């Protein structure tokens, strides 16, 4: 049954790949077939979308080529085009009514190969295009894993909030330089939740740089103010603790009180945020005290940053000239010794890798984290994730971090 053998279905399948768009469409008035098919199955669509020739795709789905032709491998020219990376005829073979979510022998669909390989755009119109992001593979292998093995954050972030169904604020910034390495949504308002203790740790350590405050100086407290989540403060309830510790206790154990405490050193919200303005950040903004500010109602301003904002502000705090070198170094020094981050970038962190971090938590769904690290126990790089208005689980949250750590920190 291969004796249909055809010279100009034969003759057109070579054009298509040596890219001849002349001599296709000469073939094409001869009469050749824009379903030809080798015998592995491949047709002149097939060749036009690996070899990327955008105008022989378009001009071969004009004439009525079969764009979901599959060859004796499954492939389709879309998976072809997303191997390759070629966006422009993803969008035309997407644009022809091709299946977004063809699998081949192995299971894989054109998003295993764009999210494997980094194409950023392809997944993005694949994405809106429908692509199942729980295909699994030969292997049961889902996109997002290959993303992340092969290290490719901003796709990763992508598909984490596809999971999710909710927004996912991502960003990357050299740590010296302050360069912006990725981006996601990363001048969207997000929750900041308790991340914002940093930036108090730096409001605090302002203050003892002028010698207004002592890390010395001891604060005595009441059964009155201890409120959710004080398990460092609910244990001096009578001797007390000093600014140190109750700083140490902020962020290494994210002791609602002790922020809540060091917050009236300030003057509250409104005080934390004249600091922020008055070193560049216009944008982030504390407005009400623990665990209040944890609420996330949508579209609500209230005690949120951005990614950018966050990340930038954090560079200025840990490298810049805000702080003197033994300030920054013991806002660092706090921040590596964190203990409620462990199930998120923490958790995929190698060994020998150092990382300083501070996480966060709210209502409806809200996660992120902000945290510097890097290899050879040097930190190199700053990340900034949030995401807010997931439905899932605690666990399927913390998951999500750990991806995108996983990613970011894979091919590094």
């Amino acid at each position: 049954h291969h004796h249909h053998g055809s010279d100009l279905g034969r003759k057109l399948l070579e054009a298509a790949r040596a890219g001849q768009d002349d001599e296709v469409r000469i073939l094409m008035a001869n009469g050749a077939d824009v379903n030809a098919a080798d015998n592995t199955g491949t047709t002149p669509l097939h060749l036009a979308a690996y070899s990327g020739h955008l105008e022989i795709v378009e001009v071969l789905l004009k004439h009525g080529a079969d764009v979901d032709a599959s060859d004796v491998f499954g492939y389709t020219p879309l998976h072809l085009a997303a191997y390759w990376g070629h966006l422009e005829i993803v969008e035309v073979l997407l644009k022809n009514g091709a299946d977004v979510n063809a699998m081949d022998s192995d299971g894989m669909t054109p998003l295993h190969l764009a999210a494997k390989w980094g194409y950023k755009e392809i997944v993005e119109v694949l994405l809106k295009a429908g692509a199942d992001v729980d295909a699994q593979d030969k292997f049961g292998k889902r996109p997002l894993w290959l993303a992340a093995d092969q290290g490719h954050a901003e796709i990763a972030a992508k598909l984490v909030a596809a999971r999710l169904k909710a927004r996912v604020g991502y960003i990357e910034l050299d740590l010296n330089s302050g360069k912006i390495l990725e981006s996601v949504r990363s001048e969207e308002r997000f929750p900041m939740m308790s991340t914002f203790k940093v930036l108090l740790a730096g409001a605090i350590l302002s203050r003892i740089d002028a010698g207004q405050e002592q890390l010395g100086r001891r604060i005595h407290y009441s059964q009155n103010d201890l409120v959710e989540y004080s398990p460092v403060t609910e244990k001096h309830l009578t001797d007390g603790m000093t600014v140190r510790e109750l700083a140490s206790a902020a962020i290494t154990m994210s002791d609602n009180t002790a922020a809540n405490l060091l917050l009236t050193t300030i003057g509250g919200p409104k005080g934390l945020t004249a600091f922020l303005h008055n070193m560049g950040d216009h944008v982030t903004r504390l407005d009400r005290w623990e665990p209040e500010l944890n609420e996330a109602i949508p579209n609500d301003e209230r005690d949120t940053t951005t990614p950018v904002a966050m990340a930038t502000t954090l560079r200025k705090l840990l490298t810049g000239e805000l702080l003197t070198p033994a300030s920054r170094q013991q806002l660092m020094d706090w921040m590596e010794a964190d203990k409620v981050a462990g199930p998120l970038l923490r958790s995929v962190l190698p060994a020998g890798w150092f990382i300083a971090d501070k996480s966060g938590a709210g209502e409806r769904g809200s996660r992120g984290i902000v945290a510097a690290l890097g290899p050879d126990g040097k930190p190199s790089r700053i990340v900034v994730i949030y995401t807010t208005g997931s439905q899932a689980t605690m666990d399927i949250l913390n998951e999500a971090i750990a991806m995108l750590g996983r990613a970011m920190i894979e091919k590094w």
